[PDB]
């Protein structure tokens, strides 16, 4: 059936991808990407145009970022530390239009999710300092990019936070779910 | 001319690249991959079908490894730590057969090695401890991988070590680079 885990989330198009591992702490294997499972998993073809790699401090949240033009599919994982990362479907249509899950991935339990074209995403950083990666199947351009206010009363999200989060100005100032402009 | 700096080495399909970084200590932001630079550095085309992330101990050398069947390129990179990368070129017939090169590779420095299709690849990790991760154009294949021993005398690889290396039985095993079977 495959030789990584992978998981459909309650929004089943957002999938959770756990790594086998082959040594342990002293010394380790693993595969980060497999074409092959990856599109076996997801139903169809993929093709990942740009890598992103950050770092960012504790309580530091990014999101709720999408692109309508020049839609993208992302997939991301924690390389260093912990974030609980988040997905919103924002899909005309969708039975699940306005629904989020969220994760915690880590370099400790190497999870990592996909999320597709359609939605928005975010993670907040919960341990000292977050190393965080993704895979892209478009390029991210700011002037596309658009955001959703983190704490949305209607989304309504579980940031797994006892703080206030540490935002960009541009995250403060995103769009109210009501207000937001969403995908054809 | 690009956006991440791409350097030919002395053998000159070997590449190093060197993102530009967006912030600081505290807080940054690069690209660890662009397909455009990547295909305008290099001159063709290339497919990424699976990511390897690993983690090795101080003095674990792990070369020099290559695929006859189901050849590949890679791209590494340290995550975590300092390897020293080294490339050595396989290729019937070219120009510096039988030459190596190598650069330390670190999370700091953020540098990067494109080891095409044709050579063996190996890497000794300098700090306490390093993480190690590649994109690969065909898939790791153990019945297909050959090896040529580390510190054979004919290549004279300079490895920046002061201890001897901790090998797995495998590569102890190594071919002599006079013995080995190269790339058509």
């Amino acid at each position: 059936s495959m030789a990584m885990k992978a998981t459909r989330l309650a929004i089943p198009d957002v999938i959770l991808f756990e790594p086998r591992v082959f040594g342990d702490d002293r010394g380790f294997f693993f595969e980060s990407y497999n074409q092959r499972a990856f599109e076996e998993a997801c139903g169809h073809p993929v093709s990942f145009v740009q890598d992103n790699h950050s770092r960012s401090a504790r309580g530091v949240l990014r999101g709720l970022h999408y692109q309508i033009r020049q839609a993208q599919g992302k997939l991301v994982r924690a390389t260093l530390g912990e974030v609980f990362d988040v997905a919103v479907d924002l899909r005309r249509g969708s039975p699940t239009f306005g629904q989020w899950v969220g994760e915690r991935l880590s370099a400790e339990n190497k999870r990592q999710m996909w999320i597709p074209a359609g939605f928005a995403h975010g993670f907040v950083v919960l341990s000292e300092y977050a190393e965080f990666l993704y895979k892209t199947t478009d390029f991210w351009a700011p002037e596309h990019e658009r955001c959703i206010v983190w704490n949305d009363p209607e989304l309504k999200i579980d940031w797994p936070l006892q703080d206030a989060p540490l935002l960009s100005e541009k995250d403060r100032q995103g769009k109210a779910f009501a207000d937001a402009d969403c995908f054809p």
